């Protein structure tokens, strides 16, 4: 196999032109779509706070009006998958990646219109979901459809153009260019064998997607952290033990969001109407306390660099974490159609800052800033549930810009991977799609 | 398909013995890294210090300034071919070809050889890299300690062969994010399925960058400051600049190729003529680096001279023209010694210039030429070698300037594009197929 390699190694990088031009369009489509959902997010969420101003002296109404207008629209999504397009429910990103296997399929027609509109009306109403998984699934069917459309033949096109779609989708979901080709390479593509996806086709993808996003979304960044504190070597060893702390409860958050499919799944047996309905229940309950208690629901972001700036009591972060778990188990092991994959930044951020805390206290001597562990420990759930270390840190660069904490960042990374593996959890994508491929050979 | 469901509830299980024994290549392969710069830096050090000695006699301190380096050149050039020849040039090639399992990893050999080697063809100022240097010397460190505990497994002869490289570059650079990238993008073996654990990789490049922070830290290889942004109706110059560098990259490959023939002419193989002509190109640097110390050596000093635009256009022109020049003499000659770094300061300087023409034809613009030394600078690595995604997150890492992610995107795909589309290949897949075929002939 010497010789067959001498001609491999002097034809390597030579994707075909088609799948290159469909690339960019590819990336544009995913990108103005990206747009468009965010927008649309931003909207409902905003209508929904005019609706409280307009009712702003009547406690128990408004108390109402914020529950029911979440509630709607929480059911109105719910309803969306349920009735057209069930693979639209959760992430989408286990769904893609079981795309990616050729073991699911990209029903685009269907799950467009539903992804889109179902997830506007979960995230909306401000339940806790992302838009991350939404729009790397709308992305990758966005890829299918133009495969379609255009009619491209091969493997390599089919897997390309679903893996650019997906990385485009990620991209212009948190303006991370970088994270969203790493994503396609360390987590979305098939885990297990070797494919035809050009890396320099997702990056073309990639690229039009975040311009699109730029068009629509300059001059503010979805969060701002500032420039924190540099990491003393002799300071490194802190980080580590915050990796082995979200490295033991990865896999632990793992099991609950497994579990509480099943036990939310009771509640309506598979039926329409107990489902939609339980959904306008859990809906209704995220709206009411994006009022009462904003920092339990909702995306998370918000509180993401207030936590960094330690502008949190502890109490107030042990609160925000414990109600967070909380209401992220609720919405997405609930089945709406929304992600995980953000609502464990505002997560990990919260734990980490609160180990900044007691890191401070307990060491004077090091001018320790809470904040830089909040930073360490933004991607560190990613890092312990999803088991893509390689892409939260990437990610979390992209969006926090501190790079003189990329070794604690990467530290505190690996420790969540290396003690979510010793102890038992698995990738949650992965332990998503195999459930799901389980249950259709199980019937 | 049940297949599928069964592996992917057992994705992720690196076996907890190749995990450790990733820190302890890591461990290695930075101490490693940090003694072979130390060495590197220590002699032409001295080589100055020997320059002030005769800091009078013009004649003669312009020949201890090419004796110094031609000694040392032929040194170098003579531990390869007497004693490991796979230890000529980059070395990523040679570790590339490892991986595939069709090139061997001689540790015993290679280790000595390239260290020291190494250490006279850099610190004696010639045009190369710690690039690929540290990239084989970690790959080798990486197989030494897989033999010394006999580990078995194909998998585990890959994954530290794989965290020894990636290490390697890690503590070449202080980037970590580029070393682990490099070996996913371009270092694994290409047209197939391997078994390379990717959080190994990782806990090797963590020790390894954690040592050179032990050795180097308080200061970076380059600083650049933070240099302004770049308006979204600024970014078609960065694809412009991205197809310049895409049709060089290719012309520069087959220079670099065919230099490499055209110099074997003048020895023919042979141990003697090969190590006199490498100290007169040893030689021919290191009196360049007294008498116009841009055109020779790493091509670090100049890049954030260049960025800062501190440069004349003619300066720039010069710089280039000189430095291409002296890259092929020095690395397609074999001493052992990478391209990849000298690529940086390469496209640096190209982009700058860039820059400055972009400044002048465009005030409307508010143009800083050194967002487009930044682009560039990885630019050469994205039309050259084809590493285009290692290219950007390296530069990011080395300079440090987010805001300009984009147009480095953007100029790095049109490198890679331009680069295709006009016939040009991986650069070192290109040497290590050169290799693979003067093999079996």
């Amino acid at each position: 196999r010497r010789r067959q390699l001498i001609r491999q190694l002097l034809e390597r990088d030579k994707t075909p032109l088609a799948i290159l031009f469909m690339a960019a369009v590819v990336g544009t489509l995913v990108g103005l779509a990206a747009v468009a959902f965010d927008k649309g997010v931003a909207w409902l969420q905003n209508q929904r706070m005019g609706a409280l101003v307009h009712t702003a002296d009547n406690y128990p109404l408004l108390l109402t009006v914020a529950f029911l207008c979440s509630a709607v629209l929480a059911m109105f999504g719910y309803f969306l998958v349920r009735k057209y397009a069930p693979e639209a429910g959760g992430s989408g990103i286990p769904e893609i990646e079981g795309a990616l296997e050729d073991q699911r399929p990209v029903r685009w027609w269907r799950v467009l219109p539903v992804k889109f509109f179902g997830g506007l009306g979960t995230l909306g109403g401000g339940m806790v979901l992302g838009r991350a998984g939404p729009t790397v699934q709308i992305g990758g069917n966005i890829g299918r459809m133009v495969l379609d459309i255009f009619r491209l033949k091969g493997d390599e096109a089919r897997h390309t153009l679903l893996a650019t779609g997906a990385a485009a989708g990620l991209a212009a979901a948190f303006n991370a260019p970088l994270a969203g080709i790493l994503f396609i390479i360390e987590e979305m593509r098939p885990q297990f064998r070797y494919t035809l996806i050009s890396i320099k086709a997702v990056f073309i993808g990639v690229i039009m997607s975040t311009i699109m996003y730029r068009i629509f979304n300059h001059e503010v960044a979805l969060i701002d952290v500032g420039k924190l504190s540099d990491a003393p070597l002799n300071t490194l060893w802190l980080y580590l033990i915050l990796g082995i702390i979200f490295g033991i409860f990865g896999p632990i958050f793992n099991k609950w969001v497994l579990g509480m499919q099943d036990l939310l799944h009771r509640v309506h047996g598979g039926n329409i109407t107990k489902w939609v309905l339980m959904g306008g229940a859990i809906g209704g309950l995220c709206g009411l306390l994006g009022f009462v208690a904003p920092a339990t629901s909702g995306g998370g972001f918000n509180l993401i660099p207030i936590a960094t700036a330690g502008n949190f009591s502890m109490g107030m972060l042990v609160f925000i974490f414990v109600a967070r778990v909380i209401t992220t188990l609720l919405c997405f092991s609930s089945g709406a159609p929304g992600g995980i994959f953000a609502p464990m930044l505002a997560l990990g951020t919260v734990l980490g800052t609160a180990f900044g805390m007691v890191a401070v206290e307990l060491f004077p001597q090091y001018h320790l800033e809470a904040g830089t562990f909040a930073i360490a420990g933004m991607g560190a759930l990613l890092a312990a549930s999803i088991r893509a270390p390689l892409t939260g840190i990437i990610l979390v660069l992209e969006m926090t810009d501190n790079y003189q904490l990329i070794l604690p960042m990467i530290i505190t990374g690996l420790g969540a991977t290396l003690l979510a593996q010793f102890t038992g959890g698995k990738p949650l994508y992965s332990a998503i799609l195999a459930r799901t491929l389980a249950k259709q050979e199980a019937e």
